[PDB]
Order: C-alpha cells, then sequence, then structure tokens
C-alpha cells in the first residue's frame, strides 16, 4: 500500500547545529532506506513559525535527499509543537501538493524539547503519528509524557526516547519495517 509520510522536525534554538544536523541526516537516511515506489515523503521544520521545507511534489520531482534538504537554515527560535502538528494536517496533507488520497497517512515528528505552545490536535487524529523525544531535556518520567498527547496510541509503540542522538540510527530497521 502507498505511504505518505511527513517528518515534521525541531529546528528550536535548544537544538546545538551538530544536533540539528544529525536530525537533517537521520530524515536522508530514512528516505534512501524506505525509497520505493509505495513511499512519498515531505518535510517540515518547526520552530516558532512552520515552513514546508519540501512537499510531496518536490519528492517526486527531485527524488535526491541531498537536493531536497539543501536550503534548510536552522530557524532557532521556540518549539510550538501543538501548531506544527495542525500545519502538517492541514497544509501539507493536501492532494494539490501532492498528497494520494488512497495512501496511509504517517508522520515522524522529532524533537528535543517540550512544546511551547497550547491546544490540541484534533485536525491531525487520522494521520499515524510517532514522536522522537531526544536527549537530556527527557531525563524524567514527567517530560517524556508530555510527548504522549501528540502521538498515536499506544505510547510504546509509537513514543520512541533517545537518550542520545547517536541512537538515531538504531531507528532504522523498525522503520524499515513497518507495514502500515
Amino acid at each position: 500500500g502507498n505511504v505518505d509520510l511527513v517528518f515534521l522536525f525541531d529546528g528550536s534554538m535548544s537544538l546545538q547545529p551538530d544536533e540539528f544536523q544529525k536530525i537533517l541526516d537521520f530524515m536522508k537516511d530514512v528516505m534512501k532506506k524506505l525509497s520505493n515506489t509505495s513511499y512519498q515523503f515531505a518535510a517540515v521544520q518547526f520552530s516558532t513559525s512552520y515552513k514546508t521545507e519540501f512537499d510531496f511534489s518536490d519528492y517526486v520531482k527531485w527524488k535526491d535527499p541531498d537536493a531536497l534538504l539543501k536550503h534548510v537554515k536552522h530557524m532557532l527560535l521556540l518549539t510550538n509543537t501543538f501548531g506544527a502538528i495542525n500545519y502538517v494536517a492541514t497544509e501539507v496533507f493536501r492532494e494539490e501538493l501532492g498528497a494520494r488520497p488512497d495512501a496511509t497517512k504517517v508522520l515522524i515528528i522529532i524533537t528535543d524539547g517540550e512544546a511551547t505552545d497550547s491546544g490540541n490536535i484534533d485536525a491531525a487524529k487520522d494521520i499515524i503519528r510517532y514522536i522522537i523525544g531526544i536527549g537530556k531535556h527527557f531525563q524524567t518520567k514527567e517530560s517524556q509524557e508530555t510527548l504522549h498527547k501528540f502521538a498515536s496510541k499506544p505510547a510504546s509503540e509509537f513514543v520512541k526516547i533517545l537518550d542520545t542522538f547517536e541512537k538515531l540510527k538504531d531507528l532504522f530497521t523498525e522503520l524499515q519495517k513497518k507495514i502500515y
């Protein structure tokens, strides 16, 4: 079956330059490793504001992860996760931007801290949502639990807590093995 997968990646000022680059490299590696007719991809950077770095039609045009993320600039502002998820639901998953009506909608949200906004993500309810919380800001159970509201259930499947950015590599096999 077809899968339309969006990477939604944190560009806040909490992220150090090497860490942000490891996130970009992870997205490129996932695209290279999942690449096949079934998958198409989009990517959105979120911080204070939201930017579609490439949409599904851009992916179809270029099919080159290096090219697709070449123009990304680290935003270095806040962490407005609620609005980011809603932005994906309403502004990225659109047929006019290359989204396929028959495809399973998937989000991989990548963040290094707690949200700086609030509200709800009801608009994104029909999207299968993974969230990856990385690093020292998720050392407490309480901080980890804040990510559950963003992800699909069960949290034991959909919420991934990684203690270091080096652990992103350990998610490749898992993501490759998903059958939606």
